[PDB]
């Protein structure tokens, strides 16, 4: 299952069968999406990215007003700290690659600026510069896009591009 998963192989195949559909359909990398799925949730293993929450992707704040508190690392002013944050909760895995997409592709905080439009498939040379781009936007880790990077390059995820 995509929990507990019996490889790598297997959390990729399943993970594509979503991810490739709704890229696709949001002007997204699949490739990224995978990449975020895998580096958020620890292969499937995290408290949040399981049932009843299926949070596979670090998304904070609530979906529908469903939200749960956990423990996050958080990288601030040259430091990681230890924050309680509130996290998305969704009723299945579908709803979690929807909310990325969603997420990706309406996120503003100021009238006609998209915040992660770097990202966005139409923007860029290659999914580095969109693994580049949510750095220090969707995660505060200073090497978010290293650590997606090395997950798409290990796994050959670009397969899953179109």
């Amino acid at each position: 299952a995509l929990s507990p998963t019996q490889s790598p192989s297997e959390f990729i195949a399943e993970l594509a069968r979503c991810a490739q559909p709704i890229a696709q359909a949001n002007d997204l990398y699949a490739s990224v999406m995978m990449a975020q799925a895998i580096v958020e949730s620890g292969w499937g293993a995290s408290t949040l990215s399981k049932a009843p929450n299926y949070n596979l992707f670090g998304i904070k704040g609530s979906y529908n007003g469903q939200s749960v508190y956990m423990d996050t690392w958080e990288y601030l002013n040259g430091k990681w700290l230890v924050k309680k944050e509130p996290f998305r909760k969704y009723p299945s895995y579908m709803e979690s690659f929807q909310d990325n997409a969603h997420v990706l592709k309406t996120t503003s905080f100021q009238a006609g600026v998209y915040y992660y439009a770097g990202a966005w498939k139409s923007n860029t040379s290659s999914y580095r510069d969109a693994t580049a781009w949510l750095t220090g936007r969707y995660a505060t880790d200073p090497s978010y896009n290293a650590k997606l990077n090395n997950v798409i390059t290990a796994y050959n995820l670009t397969q899953y591009d179109t």
